[PDB]
């Protein structure tokens, strides 16, 4: 760590994250100091060392000492948060708002073939390049609760990797309206702007929805509303596409794998952004 001189300080993950230099090499990378190790975390984060693919930050070392645990990372230039901030104006344009989907359902079928979940995706820790890539950081082992899927939020202990297409699905809309699609500050506000706008989840459409542990049978009855009002500049190919990222089942729900199949992406390019760095 003594070969480590902070620049600064660029987000907060299970800790706080910096812009660093490696002293000796010259290196500029991410440092995430992890909040104080258990052998468990240790062997599990060593794993997430192999799991390399262009669309993940890459994990370029683990420090383990001596009782704080580091996570040094290639830095990345800016997150996706800044760059919708920066672009609010006019919009992310459509091709490059495809490019970036199509790269992190990539990223995605790659972590969900080796079982393995973001569990908390979100604007801040999707982090993009000068050359047109988008990469996947923060893996998960004031909150924002606004890409969370309804299992989670109902209560469901073991739920799957139809999770991370949720909040995907959530990131895409957000990108193409420029307005986050449910911008809860609670799990019930959360919950019911998701009932409000895709209708409160039944049996018909979910079913064993109301034997989740926190579903109430009082909660309110809203009717779903056409997605043609909820992301109006998206074409039908994009509408039909995140219609099936925001299946309430996550069974029925699309798989990162047949997303990348979807008709949306017959027309798919790599355009470069313009960022102010
Ligand atoms: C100073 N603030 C006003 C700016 C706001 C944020 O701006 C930036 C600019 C550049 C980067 N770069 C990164 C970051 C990561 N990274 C690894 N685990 C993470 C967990 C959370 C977030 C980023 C995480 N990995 C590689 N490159 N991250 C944020």
């Amino acid at each position: 760590m003594e070969n480590f001189q902070k620049v600064e300080k660029i987000g907060e993950g299970y800790g706080v994250v910096y812009k660093a230099r490696n002293k000796l090499t010259g290196e500029v990378v991410a440092l995430k100091k992890i909040r104080l190790v258990p052998s468990t975390a240790i062997r599990e984060i060593s794993l997430l060392k192999e799991l390399n693919h262009p669309n993940i930050v890459k994990l370029l070392d683990v420090i383990h000492t001596e009782n704080k645990l580091y996570l040094v990372f290639e830095f990345l230039h800016q997150d996706l948060k800044k760059f919708m901030d920066a672009s609010a104006l006019t919009g992310i344009p459509l091709p490059l708002i495809k490019s970036y989907l199509f790269q992190l359902l990539q990223g995605l079928a790659f972590c969900h073939s080796h079982r393995v979940l973001h569990r908390d995706l979100k604007p801040q820790n999707l982090l993009i390049n000068t050359e047109g890539a988008i990469k996947l950081a923060d893996f998960g082992l004031v909150v924002t609760l606004w890409y969370r899927a309804p299992e989670i939020l109902l209560g469901c202990k073991y739920y799957s990797t139809a999770v991370d297409i949720w909040s995907l699905g959530c990131i895409f809309a957000e990108m193409v309206t420029r307005r986050a699609l449910f911008p809860g500050d609670s799990e019930i506000d959360q919950l019911f702007r998701i009932f409000r706008t895709l209708g409160t989840p039944d049996e018909v459409v979910w079913p064993g929805v109301t034997s989740m542990p926190d579903y109430k049978p009082s909660f309110p009855k809203w009717a779903r509303q056409d997605f043609s009002k909820v992301v109006p500049p998206l074409d039908e190919d994009g509408r039909s596409l995140l219609s099936q990222m925001l299946h309430y089942d996550p069974n029925k729900r699309i798989s990162a794998k047949a997303a990348l199949a979807h008709p949306f992406f017959q027309d798919v390019t790599k355009p470069v952004p313009h960022l102010r760095l």
